[PDB]
DNA sequence: ATTAATTTCTTGACCTTCCCCTTGCTGGAAGGTTTATAATGGGAGCTGTCACGGATGC
């Protein structure tokens, strides 16, 4: 509905939600889990 | 129609740079990697540009 590429890069910025501190943590833990995920399954590989 | 003293040709025998390299650093240039308090909606015309078609919405 515009023509500039930033302004509608704002709009998909504003789409999703910022965090707070607690909402910082919680994507930090998230992404911990998501590492440790692969870290305890590439324990049942046998390379 | 002949050859003997000059005058060129050819061949070793010498003469330079170009470039890589000598041990031992010394400096310069190109490329990639962290740094761990707190950092969360950024920024910039310029119109005082006017009169056409080509596509959009009643």
């Amino acid at each position: 509905r515009t023509t500039d590429p930033v302004r509608m890069y704002m709009r998909e910025m504003g789409t999703v939600e910022l965090l707070t501190r607690e909402g910082e943590i919680d994507i930090a833990k998230r992404i911990e889990d998501g590492i440790n995920q692969v870290q305890c399954s590439v324990a049942e590989y046998p390379e």
